[PDB]
């Protein structure tokens, strides 16, 4: 009934997105940054470079101040739209070496205003930026390995990676290889710069890369024959419509993962919708066609062969962070440290990578957890490197508060939120330890929160214990006010779910504290003894959620 297919024919702009995309290969705007638009600066650019092709650089406008949630909409994006980008930098498994590390920490002190923020893909972000600037960035960038290239866009986004890649004592294997390789070959390149929409990918010997909610996912498996390699999951999202990446029932080996990939990536390409804009990804061709009918043409039309059957990896009870201190291969250390929802700094980058030097390591990952691990810690060094990070603000024993909450951008910089996120949860961390002190020596098991800006789910709404889904909400009706709706009991691993739904329930961005308070300590009242909170929330009145 063209739904924009490609593989069907139907071949045509169904859309102003698909329609800009017609004009030449989105990439093609590097030049035109460099030779016009970094000279005449933000209004020499053209709107469809300015707010589509600009993308596939990771080049995001960011949200002028002084506007709040009434004024958040399609409609104002003239008013919405600042003469400043966000820019994000592409980390494929996070690994950074220290030299790369101290590029990031300066760039963002002299070029950002020193903002930098490490998101729950492993990336980091920088605002306040002025396209004067891009292409010296993209120079000191690409000296240290990095680029930005299909960071943002409709094209593979960062390939995800364990944080400990080659270094744990429970990896199935190291698949660090297969990452590099898709990069390689794949990215900044024609053939995968044209997709339906942005495309997902996590690869991992550790479920470290919440792989369950990616468009594609290699999740390590002992193949009881053939040994150590990994297991395949297709159509995964978390928007408005949240669905489960599910198994293909496939097992790769590691020299295979790139091709493989290739070719998921390739139905995506030709098979998947281009009419509607939010009815574009991945996950609705695979409600649509089911697992079966994707693998028959996975292997019929590109692979041109079968997939081995393989099984699936026992789901793991909790989530692996990574957060604290390990014993690695190496027979060195790994320590994780929890900032407050991905916030550091310029200052703070460089600060870790003098820090790593005095330690003697030039490894460094960013957590699909907005989080970061230093590898190759002698026991030796292992306490000063440590006090060091706390000084800093980077603790490797936080408190399960600190540990355990997400928060996306939200109104401080984003165009489509309805509330104010990632400077929030700088205070309610620390509120939220001393109010909560009281009842801390109970709390045996960790209370996930997630603070989204809006319905998009960027922290990931509907697999927190604590969900937060921005929205305006009104009180006395002479006033409607920034606040949120309210997800329950959502996590990933085993008999992954999400989160239920309050009826008739608004949080202001006033009462979250309040309301996270009265929630767990009605949790550790009306509580089973060794329950987790996802469990307790199948049972306990609606009163005792409010
Ligand atoms: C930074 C980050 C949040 C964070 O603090 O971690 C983030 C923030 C933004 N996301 Fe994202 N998303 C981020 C992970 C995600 C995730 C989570 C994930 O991948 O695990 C989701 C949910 C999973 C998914 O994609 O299904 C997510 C779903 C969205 C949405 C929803 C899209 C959709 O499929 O309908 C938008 C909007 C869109 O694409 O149209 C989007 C849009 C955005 C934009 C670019 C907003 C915009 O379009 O103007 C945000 C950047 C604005 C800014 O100035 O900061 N981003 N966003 C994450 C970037 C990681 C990265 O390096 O790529
Ligand atoms: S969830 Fe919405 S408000 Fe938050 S960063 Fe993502 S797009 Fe912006
Ligand atoms: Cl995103």
């Amino acid at each position: 009934r063209n739904e924009g297919q490609w593989a069907l024919g139907h071949r045509e702009p169904l859309n102003a997105n698909e329609e800009l995309k017609k004009a030449g290969n989105p990439l093609d705007v590097r030049e035109r940054i460099e030779n016009i638009y970094a000279k005449q600066g933000f209004d020499s650019i053209d709107k469809t470079d300015l707010r589509g092709r600009f993308r596939w650089w990771g080049l995001y406008t960011q949200r002028e101040q002084g506007y709040d949630g009434t004024w958040t909409g399609d409609d104002n994006i003239d008013k919405l739209e600042a003469k400043y980008f966000m820019m994000r930098v592409r980390c494929d498994g996070g690994a950074l070496s220290a030299a790369a590390l101290r590029t990031l920490g300066q760039i963002s002190t002299e070029f950002a205003r020193d903002t930098a923020d490490i998101s729950d893909r492993q990336n980091v972000q920088y605002h306040w930026i002025e396209v004067e600037n891009v292409p010296e960035i993209w120079r000191r960038l690409d000296d240290v390995g990095l680029q930005t290239t299909e960071a943002c866009g409709d094209c593979p986004r960062v390939v995800l990676g364990s944080p400990l890649a080659g270094e744990s004592l429970d990896e199935v294997l190291d698949p660090t290889w297969a990452i590099e390789e898709i990069v390689r070959r794949y990215i900044g390149k024609p053939d995968f710069a044209d997709l339906p929409r942005k495309y997902k990918t996590a690869i991992s010997g550790l479920q470290d890369v919440a792989h369950e909610i990616n468009d594609v996912a290699f999740i390590g498996v002992n193949h009881p024959e053939h040994g150590p390699g990994l297991d395949l999951w297709v159509g995964g999202g978390l928007s408005t419509n949240p669905m489960l990446a599910q198994r293909v029932g496939a097992w790769v080996p590691l020299g295979e993962v790139p091709e493989v990939w290739a070719a998921v990536t390739s139905v995506f390409r030709d098979y998947g919708y281009r009419r509607l804009r939010a009815k574009a990804r991945l996950k609705f061709l695979i409600k649509d066609w089911g697992i079966a009918k994707f693998r028959e043409v996975l292997e019929t039309e590109y692979l041109k062969r079968p997939l081995i059957d393989g099984p699936a990896p026992e789901p793991v009870k909790h989530p692996i962070d990574h957060v604290g201190v390990q014993r690695l291969k190496n027979g060195l250390n790994a320590v994780g440290v929890a900032p407050i929802a991905g916030r550091v700094s310029g200052t703070i980058l460089t600060a870790v990578a003098d820090l790593m030097a005095r330690a003697g390591s030039d490894r460094i990952r960013f957590t699909p957890y907005q989080k970061l691990v230093i590898l190759d810690i002698p026991d030796a060094l292992l306490d000063d490197l440590i006090a060091g990070l706390d000084a800093l603000g980077l603790q490797s024993r936080p408190s399960h508060w600190r540990r355990n909450l997400m928060a996306c951008s939200g109104i401080e910089f984003c165009k489509l939120s309805f509330a104010e996120t990632r400077v929030r949860a700088q205070h309610l961390v620390p509120e939220l330890e001393r109010r909560l002190e009281d009842i801390n020596s109970q709390l045996d098991v960790p209370i996930t929160v997630n603070i989204n800006g809006c319905p998009n789910s960027c922290a990931r709404i509907q697999i927190a214990d604590i969900g937060f889904k921005g929205q305006m909400i009104d009180d006395g009706h002479g006033g409607s006010v920034e606040g949120f709706q309210v997800h329950l009991g959502g996590h990933l691993g085993l008999d992954a779910g999400f989160g239920r739904k309050l009826r008739q329930h608004k949080v202001t961005s006033d009462e979250l504290g309040d309301y996270i308070d009265r929630v767990v300590r009605n949790f550790v009242k009306h509580r089973s003894e060794g329950e987790r909170f996802a469990q307790w929330v199948i049972r306990a009145e609606e009163d005792d959620l409010r």
